[PDB]
């Protein structure tokens, strides 16, 4: 799996690909990585772009939870891995409450952060 430094480098590259498509500032993006979620549609759709870049958005506009779990297994350092997977399982039905795909990814991500803020990270 990646080290935490490598994981951050990977997340930074995903941010650098997706952030230009949305009216999202460093304050908004750093806050999001830190588990603070501005209620801003541009930030919600940024989270969907990140899920799309990870290849975890199906073409129906839903989150592929099994693919997300397989990525965390492969990529996350062990102090993060089992906790991230338990968070993902816990939050797997949040997306069913939202019609809009940017809502699905934003609120699913916020569920992961609330599950354990010390483990949580996001691009
Ligand atoms: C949404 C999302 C962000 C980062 C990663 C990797 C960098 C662990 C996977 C993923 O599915
Ligand atoms: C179940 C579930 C999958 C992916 C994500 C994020 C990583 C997009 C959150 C979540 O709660
Ligand atoms: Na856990």
């Amino acid at each position: 799996a990646m080290t935490r430094k490598q994981l951050i480098n990977s997340m930074d590259m995903m941010r650098s690909a997706c952030a230009p498509k949305f009216k999202v500032s460093t304050e908004m993006l750093d806050n999001l990585r830190g588990g603070i979620f501005a209620e801003d549609r541009e930030l919600k759709c940024y989270t969907m772009c990140i899920a799309q870049m990870a290849g975890t958005m199906n073409k129906k506009g839903e989150i592929n939870v099994q693919k997300t779990l397989a990525q965390m297994d492969a990529m996350l350092p062990p102090d993060m891995r089992d906790k991230a997977k338990e968070a993902i399982h816990s939050c797997r039905d949040v997306q069913g409450r939202y019609k809009d795909s940017c809502d699905k990814t934003f609120y699913s991500t916020k569920c992961l952060a609330e599950y354990d803020r010390d483990v949580f990270l996001f691009p």
